[PDB]
């Protein structure tokens, strides 16, 4: 026997919980420090968390976890090299951190140690950028840059205390504004290289690599992108994708132009129904039984009809599917023979699974069993969603495959077209208006997306409810109320979200609205500010406009000049109060709108997320305009 | 709305089992998949059951070959054969 | 069957010669070509067939029919430029509701031929808001200082606490033109806005994203309201002669 | 991408035209519409152009 044992998210032994990985305390302290930064003290905590007790043991734990996840191990020589680099960094950081804590230390000595540490980090960084092993080192790299980006940050805050002149502080601000972009570019380079390479052989391997990066890489990139401020909230909304089925090669231009769009579906709607096209046949005698998954159809909004079949919903060749007012549910043909008795069955049915009473599935059990027969691969399938057994295999017992993650819930169920070209309808597959479907004879795969629990409230109330206790709120762009036409979904995982909106409408206007509600006890007199993250490659003469619409009490909050820049930019509005907007605890049609005029042919612009933070809690510490 | 119906498609009498002179009067075909004598066996019955769903009445389509051998006393003495007609929109259905 | 569209022979009959059937009307042009489902029940997907978002189709084995719609020539400019161009010489402008730039979801088409149009918009959205926008452009020589007024024809059977709102949106220069109390009345009503000028709206001869918006809040289950058409007339040329409130 | 192909499906030799002893070796079927001897004629060729 090869393996009769159960599986856990396709792995032979249970995986570590997403909140119990080795980089979790680092991320937690980073999120804590983003809200309130303890000057000349945060670098010490980051050093104690990355190198506990001046030991590289936590980094080795991270390396082992990543190697276990992505099925790529390193050689002992590379391990020794990385450990030597760790030891050098640890020596220099020990010198610096020890000299800091002496009451009455010399500022010039601290300046020298700071310069030595920054130089050593910059010098040893390229050791983690060898592409031949990047798929692993991209994790370790992510930590090192952090240790650097923290250091410089602290150096900018503690000015003359560490022996820095004003020119030194300005040079450090310039170096920080340069490195916060260079490190992100290099990280994205490694990620895109390895992701495309792994997708060109099988979509499952690329999905696994992406799931690893969503936990060990991208949250820290977002943290970097939020370190220049003080008061915003560090929150990730990336999803984990479980793939069960055969291997399908996918190009990188085909991932962001079709496959990801088919996986996401209605990006702001809750899954309400899922349908499968099941086929079973044991026609001959020497040829064993077999099963096929012909198509998957997810139904989110029952009144929109945007999502279509991924695969096919056909059940016969008699062109009878919607006639007589009913829907064909199952077609079974039983054949009997006679030789001087073994009835054969051919079944083609449509399995339907509606959403549970609690609106969402918590876990699943989906598995496929392969069988070789004269260089021909036959399949058997087992499907169970939550507590409803959807399909038990007729070809024999199949071991389970527990698909679950503590702190996540099932939000989307889709598939990938198998045996067809994935290069068509790229420019047609938009967010709305168009039909989201793709014809294919079979799929033979099921893809389940788990979303974190911080998104469970939006997909249940269709709005964003504000509380008084919290100080900062992050709103992803994909969690909108309505969006304009000719809008696309752009996978931007470095933003710690499931994607961004690409506006490319050449008529009327490009507008995106978000629904806001207020809980009881909310203080309507407290001052707030809005921060909008956008990317405007082409110049827009009318700029970007942030507006508040409340039952006709439309008020203009901000008008920002849209200049050409290929990098992400944050627009900050002036202060305001919820009494100026006319919003109370009973307002149900309150909306925030981000709008711009029509574009030209070949032009587009990107919207990432929104930040709502109180005025007292928000402060810019490192100016971005000083390059 | 269209009621049930039955059809007699062919009759095949077999006298001398080793001569093979008599053939089908009508047709012995049971499907359009060209499968009748493959795999060494003879197709005896093909049943298709269709299920629908409207916000349950399974339909059946049966095509089989009924076989009756000669009795122990070599000959049949009597029989009971009958057909029932039914009109439906100028269409005659049979049982 | 014999089919010919304009000058392109689409299908000549193989079963023999068929006499012609000249489909033409002086002053009209072909705008829509459709058919009717034959041999199937026509009672399904009524609540699903909306103006947008949904798929506009119906499965049927055959149709055996072709239906051609001729529209008058006064609509030829809109279906060619996707906007309404305003001139200085004319004093009054009528804009049907179906000639919009964009419309909200859960909106239906209501055949109201007594309004001398091809139909009216029925809003029945129970979330966000019900909004309808119309694109306006100005020809050269248009006087931007002349005063104008807006008249909105609506039918509001159920009470709307927030009422109806007419607004002018021009590249962010959004200005509120009118806020009208929506009381329950099963008959058609005209709301007249206050006077305004195109300089107050910031619209010139080069504005390409100028829009007029008619909006209202979300409705309740089983509620809807109808919009028929819009009237743009100069202030000097408009006068109410028979008061409608004196019943 | 799949090149052209040809198949020999059946051979039928006819010796004595009035005996009918020899039959098809293979198959004489040409379609799945069960039309071969209807209308008094014999189906000679079925061509489908796509």
């Amino acid at each position: 026997n090869e393996t009769d044992f159960p599986l856990y998210n396709n792995y032979t032994e249970p995986t570590i919980a997403p909140a119990l990985i080795a980089v979790a305390p680092i991320a937690q302290y980073l999120a804590t420090a983003i809200g309130k930064w303890a000057a000349k003290a945060a670098f010490s905590k980051v050093l104690s968390l990355i190198f506990p007790g001046s030991q590289p043991a936590t980094m080795e734990k991270v390396r082992t976890e990543v190697e276990t996840l992505i099925n790529q191990k390193l050689s002992q020589d590379r391990v020794n090299i990385l450990n030597a680099e760790y030891r050098g960094i640890i020596e220099v950081s020990d010198v610096f951190d020890a000299y800091i804590k002496q009451p009455g230390f010399t500022p010039a000595t601290a300046k020298g140690y700071f310069l030595n540490l920054s130089g050593a980090i910059i010098q040893r960084l390229p050791q983690f950028e060898v592409q031949t092993y990047e798929g692993v080192s991209i994790a370790l790299f992510t930590q090192m840059c952090t240790l650097h980006l923290t250091l410089l940050k602290d150096g900018i805050l503690a000015g003359s205390a560490w022996g820095f002149t004003q020119a030194d502080v300005d040079s450090f601000i310039k170096l920080f504004n340069q490195k916060v972009l260079d490190y992100r570019t290099r990280l994205m380079r490694m990620y895109t290289e390895e992701f495309g390479r792994l997708c060109k052989v099988s979509l499952k391997d690329g999905l696994t690599f992406r799931n690893m990066c969503n936990l060990y890489v991208f949250p820290f990139a977002e943290a970097w992108s939020l370190m220049r401020y003080e008061g915003l909230k560090l929150q990730s909304s990336l999803s984990l994708w479980d793939y069960v089925g055969v291997s399908i090669p996918v190009n990188y231009n085909e991932w962001g132009g079709l496959v990801y769009k088919l996986l996401m579906g209605e990006v702001n709607q809750r899954l309400t129904t899922v349908k499968f096209n099941y086929s079973f046949t044991n026609e001959p005698a020497d040829i064993p039984a077999r099963e096929n998954i012909r198509g998957v159809h997810p139904i989110y909004d029952p009144s929109s009809g945007l999502t279509g079949w991924i695969g096919n919903g056909r059940t016969n060749n008699f062109n009878f599917a919607d006639n007589n007012g009913n829907e064909i549910m199952e077609v079974r043909t039983q054949t009997f023979y006679q030789n001087p008795i073994a009835p054969r069955d051919i079944i083609n049915q449509i399995l339907t699974a509606p959403a549970p009473a609690d609106l969402f599935f918590k876990n699943a059990d989906i598995n496929v069993k392969f069988t070789q027969w004269f260089q021909s691969t036959l399949y058997g399938w087992n499907i169970k969603l939550g507590t409803q057994t959807v399909l038990s295999s007729r070809t024999g017992t199949i071991p389970p495959n527990y698909l679950a993650y503590d702190g996540y819930y099932i939000r989307a169920i889709s598939a990938c077209p198998r045996g067809v070209s994935l290069a068509y309808n790229h420019d047609l597959t938009t967010l709305t208006f168009n039909r989201i479907e793709y014809d294919s004879p079979t799929t033979e795969n099921i893809i389940v997306g788990f979303a974190p629990d911080n998104t469970k409230d939006f997909y249940s109330k269709k709005s964003h409810y504000l509380s008084e206790t919290n100080d900062s709120y992050v709103i992803p762009a994909l969690q909108f109320a309505e969006v304009s036409d000719r809008s696309f979904l752009e996978d931007t995982p470095d933003q710690a979200t499931d994607g961004s909106i690409k506006f490319a409408r050449t008529f009327i206007s490009n507008e995106a609205k978000y629904s806001i509600r207020l809980n009881t006890g909310f203080n309507t007199a407290t001052r707030y500010k809005l921060i909008i993250r956008v990317r405007v490659p082409y110049r827009l003469p009318a700029g970007i406009r942030v507006q508040s619409q409340n039952s006709g009490n439309n008020r203009m909050l901000g008008s920002f000049t849209a200049n050409a820049n290929p990098e992400w930019v944050d627009f900050v509005t002036d202060a305001f109060t919820f009494n100026d907007l006319g919003i109370t605890t009973s307002s149900t049609n309150a909306l925030f709108s981000i709008s711009s005029d029509s574009l030209n042919s070949g032009e587009e612009w990107y919207l990432s997320q929104l930040f709502l933070v109180k005025e007292s809690a928000f402060t810019t510490q490192i100016n971005p305009l000083l390059k």
